[PDB]
């Protein structure tokens, strides 16, 4: 059956650091191969002709079917899989690597679908020209996507390629298409993650894009849902700019590592945030990214209580959540106990008995 996000709910993880590279998720990989760069773009340019071979090895090893087995053993029902635009098109001028990403995407997705019945969110994290000035949007310092007709044309070709992948998957009812991630045009980094990170001028271009995508997907298969990561606005900001019959679910992201909160007081914040992001009911809401690290006083002991309290909150007020991220080994210190790898690594929660998603 095709998924209807006004009734469907699921709990799962992101597969971060696998087909999109980021410095924080694997400290050992980034130290060895980045050459000092802070984005995937610069890591790849630094490696030159060796970029492909290195990344192809990572695609084959960082996430495998054994990792999927471990996720299923606790009842994970949804995988959010970030990809770069370079997995889908070969953009002239780009320093991101265009290789066999979709071959690994299919092997892993087919397995999670066939063996365990999981749903797959295919996330196009970056778009040609850059959507947010950050590595995840294309490259550090790139905001060239906005108002750029050439970049717009290439972006729709990206979506055409995702549509075909879903249509020829053998199970198109298993996929949700997410055509962008965290678009922002505000250069002040202290306002990232907040509504002011996207101007109204930039929002008109985002709306142009998301309506073009809604129409293009529906023209091929009106049953494939579209997931709109509407930057850091509330769903109510977008809901009256879109026809009610769009097959549309909103993806909101909720983090706490730069907010004045402690591990002790985190559950109150998790419940408040899920309540305020529940939306107006014209379209449903999914919490596609979250994590339990707080800015202050991080506590090993409270990890089990806090991750389970987040799962509770996002399932009660919304359609569920995907943790960031499945596997994480970055060793940056945090305030209080430990490093980020003690709080962003979903595998540790599974391995130490914190997770039983069948209780929902
Ligand atoms: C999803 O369910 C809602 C509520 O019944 C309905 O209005 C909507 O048309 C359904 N989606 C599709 C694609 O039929
Ligand atoms: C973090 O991990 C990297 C990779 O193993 C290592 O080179 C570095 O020394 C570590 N940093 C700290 C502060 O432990
Ligand atoms: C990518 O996949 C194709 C199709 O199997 C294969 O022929 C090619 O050698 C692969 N390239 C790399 C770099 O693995
Ligand atoms: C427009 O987008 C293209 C495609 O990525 C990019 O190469 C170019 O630099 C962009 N132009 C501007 C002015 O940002
Ligand atoms: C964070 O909050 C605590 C109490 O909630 C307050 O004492 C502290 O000053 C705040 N931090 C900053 C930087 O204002």
């Amino acid at each position: 059956e095709y998924v209807n996000w006004t009734t469907f709910k699921a709990n799962g993880v992101n597969l971060g650091g696998w087909l999109v590279q980021e410095s924080t998720i694997d400290s050992q990989f980034w130290g060895t191969y980045s050459g000092g760069a802070d984005d995937e773009w610069g890591l790849c340019e630094h490696l030159g002709s060796r970029c492909g071979p290195v990344l192809e090895h990572r695609y084959a090893t960082y996430i495998t079917e054994r990792d999927i087995d471990k996720l299923a053993s606790v009842g994970v029902g949804v995988l959010r899989i970030p990809t770069t635009y370079a997995a889908w098109i070969k953009l002239p001028g780009s320093q991101l690597y265009s290789g066999n990403q979709t071959a690994y995407l299919k092997q892993i997705a087919d397995y999670a679908i066939t063996k365990y019945g999981m749903h797959i969110i295919v996330d196009v994290h970056s778009l040609p020209g850059g959507t947010n000035g950050l590595t995840i949007g294309e490259a550090s310092g790139h905001w060239g996507w906005y108002y750029n007709e050439t970049a717009f044309d290439y972006s729709m070709q990206v979506i055409d390629a995702v549509i075909s992948f879903v249509q020829n998957s053998g199970s198109p009812q298993s996929y949700t298409i997410e055509p962008m991630n965290e678009p922002t045009d505000n250069p002040d980094m202290s306002v990232f993650g907040t509504p002011a990170a996207l101007s109204d001028r930039g929002a008109t271009w985002v709306l142009k894009y998301i309506r073009a995508v809604i129409d293009r997907v529906a023209s091929v298969n009106p049953n494939i849902p579209v997931m709109f990561q509407g930057s850091f606005k509330p769903e109510q900001y977008w809901s009256n700019q879109l026809p009610a019959d769009a097959n549309l679910v909103f993806d909101v992201h909720t983090y706490y590592f730069e907010r004045n909160v402690t591990s002790e007081t985190l559950p109150a914040r998790l419940y408040a945030d899920a309540q305020s992001k529940a939306g107006d009911g014209k379209f449903p809401v999914f919490t596609g990214e979250w994590a339990i690290q707080t800015l202050y006083q991080n506590s090993f002991a409270l990890r089990e209580r806090n991750v389970n309290a987040g799962l509770d909150a996002m399932y009660k007020y919304s359609q569920g959540s995907c943790y960031w991220t499945a596997k994480f080994s970055g060793n940056a210190t945090v305030n209080g106990q430990g490093t980020q790898a003690d709080y962003w690594n979903f595998e540790y929660f599974i391995d130490h008995g914190y997770i039983d998603l069948t209780r929902f």
